[PDB]
């Protein structure tokens, strides 16, 4: 294996000596070179661990080392002090000032120009960190929303011009907001111009996908692999017109992209350099449990997976400093935690806390959630969990089978009442969402819609604004980074004409992703209103967090409140946090509190509670007391 040193000289190979020798002296060139050597023996040791003596493997590297210095020679400056920044505060993700928010461009705010005008909502909210769902082009009509790309480097016409996500971004950057987008980088549609050239023999673009010739390797995977959406095909195959079949995890109109083959890495890492010198800060690691293959395994999760996420990682030390990585695995616990580190994703989604909120919400018993917040929150040095309440997507009961059986709960049966009680298929539920991908094979089944749709405001259920408040308060305070659906922070219901249009009466996940509603955001200040009462609450509980250092890192330890009904956990042994999951007042011993100071401040409600005589909670109530 080649050496740094020597993969530098031949970079510079391609200037004439004069250009080479004022190179060689520049700043940007120190900084690279500083940066090889700190981070090329891992990219190195990554890549020979995926593909070993394979031929193409040096040519690759050198290729794409050489882009990786024209991509950051090229880099802002402005951006260059964001990498110098980062890269000397590590930590910055773990931050209590940090509260992020998502959106769809078109639905929440029509077109980028339409979106930077919003960029003073998402001042006046708190936000330091804004998702967008996925922006360029692909295909008409259905394309899972925007998640089969057909170019990584055109924006989709609807929402604008490549010069208008500048001006987004730059204006987001003014406001003091990280610009977060989507890498999507398992796989692209079937309208790319990398999958029609692969199927039409392109020989360069030859092992671009998965291609088979008949169903005999199909069927040989289909054996161990799950299905993601078993409405709209069985196993992970497609077929062509032509009658060959093509590798779609996801639907037939997205074609996984094939990592065996280095050029593909290559490729996505010229892309991921690309939205580097955007300015986005933050890559949404799309699918990224998925990205190696290999028969007889679930082809999820695999050891070449996390080295190649690794490889990536590298290429950004090298290249582009600043830009971090948010992990989707929507899994196990177990094999959700594995991407989480500094050297692979430095924060990742947090299905299992999010899922286990939910969860105690229909049970009313804390149990579950307790059990996660004390065996699987904490997280290695440099790295976050983004904590959420909902998403784009459905959600899944993902926690441990092994952890419920640990507590007398069988997680088939607990997922069937799970199921049965979100859908409103369960004497007294008071949710309203929506079946999304039940699967008679399995029985498995996932939910859809919104979080005011599923905690009772379409009905007006007395407990819905408290139970949004409380739902989010532990997203807010347990540690990590936390994610707000925007729109939930008005109380947005389900788009209930979703089902009427024909390119999405076959993905219910479309129910809770609702435009912009103007009435509900018009009365946010509004006290009298459910819409102003979610707003000025959540916003309370942002300025808090934000404020207070008390909320500052990752790291809880969980309370035991001695009440089946109500969470406890403690931050930086300074905030005791209670949520009270029932519907009914509970109480929290003054026994149980005897070692806590005399009194402590609520930040929450904002008085001085007295700790030496029973804690009586309100339904749903939330509690941030001061103890240190
Ligand atoms: O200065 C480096 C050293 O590289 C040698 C070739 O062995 O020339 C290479 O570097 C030049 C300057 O970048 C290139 O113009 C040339 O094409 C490349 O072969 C020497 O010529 C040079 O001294
Ligand atoms: O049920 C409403 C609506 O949802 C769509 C697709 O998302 O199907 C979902 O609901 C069905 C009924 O339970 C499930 O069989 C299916 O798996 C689920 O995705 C439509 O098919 C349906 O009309
Ligand atoms: O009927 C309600 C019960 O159904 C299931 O058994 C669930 O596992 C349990 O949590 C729930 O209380
Ligand atoms: O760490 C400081 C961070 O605060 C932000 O404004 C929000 O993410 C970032 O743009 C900046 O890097
Ligand atoms: O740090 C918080 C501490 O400060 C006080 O208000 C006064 O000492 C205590 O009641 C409280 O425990």
């Amino acid at each position: 294996s080649p050496n740094s040193q020597y993969l530098k000289t031949r970079i510079l190979d391609i200037y004439t000596p004069e250009q080479r020798a004022g190179i060689e002296k520049s700043e940007d060139w120190r900084q690279f070179s500083r940066r090889m050597h700190t981070h090329f023996p891992k990219l190195m040791n990554e890549l020979d661990s995926v593909y070993g003596n394979n031929e193409a493997l040096l040519p690759m590297l050198e290729m794409l080392l050489a882009q990786a210095w024209q991509s950051y020679s090229q880099r802002n400056s402005s951006l260059k002090d964001i990498d110098i920044a980062r890269e000397n505060n590590p930590d910055w993700i773990l931050s209590n000032k940090q509260v992020g928010g998502v959106c769809y461009v078109d639905l929440f705010a029509g077109d980028l120009k339409g979106l930077k005008d919003k960029i003073p909502y998402f001042q006046e909210l708190g936000l330091t960190y804004l998702h967008l769902m996925p922006l360029f082009k692909c295909p008409e009509g259905k394309s899972d929303g925007g998640y089969a790309v057909s170019s990584y480097r055109d924006v989709n016409p609807a929402l604008g011009t490549i010069g208008d996500l500048r001006e987004v971004i730059a204006a987001l950057h003014e406001a003091g907001i990280s610009a977060v987008v989507d890498f999507i980088f398992n796989h692209t549609s079937n309208e790319h111009e990398w999958a029609q050239r692969c199927a039409a023999g392109d020989p360069l673009f030859d092992n671009f996908y998965y291609i088979f010739p008949d169903r005999r390797m199909p069927d040989q995977y289909d054996r161990t692999l799950r299905e993601i959406f078993p409405d709209q095909h069985p196993g992970g195959f497609s077929q062509l017109e032509d009658g060959r079949w093509v590798w779609t995890t996801f639907n037939s109109f997205q074609w996984d992209l094939n990592y065996s083959n280095p050029w593909v890495f290559r490729a996505m890492a010229g892309e991921m350099l690309f939205l580097a010198n955007l300015g986005v800060d933050i890559l949404r690691m799309d699918a990224v449990a998925f990205i190696w293959k290999q028969m007889g395994t679930s082809c999820e999760n695999l050891p070449q997976a996390h080295a190649l996420i690794r490889a990536f990682n590298a290429v950004m030390r090298i290249a582009a400093p600043a830009v971090f990585f948010k992990s989707e695995a929507i899994d196990h616990p177990d094999q959700v935690v594995q991407y989480i580190g500094q050297d692979e994703c430095q924060i990742g989604y947090n299905p299992l806390q999010m899922a286990l909120l939910w969860n105690t919400l229909a049970t009313r018993e804390v149990n579950l959630l307790h059990q996660a917040l004390t065996y699987r929150h904490n997280l290695p040095e440099h790295t976050a969990w983004v904590n959420y309440v909902r998403s784009h997507d459905d959600i899944g009961w993902t926690f441990a089978d092994e952890d419920a059986a640990y507590l007398g709960i069988s997680g088939y049966d607990h997922r069937q009442f799970l199921n049965r009680f979100f859908v409103n298929r369960f004497d007294g539920s008071f949710a309203r969402g929506v079946p999304f991908q039940y699967n008679p094979s399995t029985g498995d089944c996932r939910v859809s819609g919104t979080a005011a749709a599923l905690v009772g405001l379409a009905q007006d259920d007395p407990h819905a604004v408290d139970r949004i408040k409380l739902l989010y308060s532990i997203a807010l305070s347990t540690g990590g980074l936390p994610l707000i659906y925007l729109g939930d922070e008005v109380g947005t219901l389900n788009d209930d004409d979703w089902s009427q249009d024909s390119n999405k009466s076959d993905d219910s996940r479309w129910a809770h992703r609702p435009r912009y509603n103007e009435a509900l955001y018009a009365q946010r200040n509004n006290p009298s209103t459910a819409a102003g009462q979610i707003y000025q609450d959540l916003r309370h509980m942002i300025a808090v967090r934000q404020s207070n250092p008390r909320f500052d890192g990752g790291r809880l330890v969980t309370f035991n409140t001695n009440n089946k009904h109500i969470i406890g956990y403690i931050r930086n042994n300074a905030l005791l946090a209670f949520g009270n999951f029932s519907e009914y007042p509970q109480t929290v011993t003054a026994h149980t509190l005897q070692a806590m100071p005399f009194k402590a401040h609520d930040l929450i409600g904002g008085k001085t509670i007295s700790l030496n005589q029973d804690l009586t909670l309100q339904p749903y109530q939330v509690m941030w007391l001061e103890i240190a």
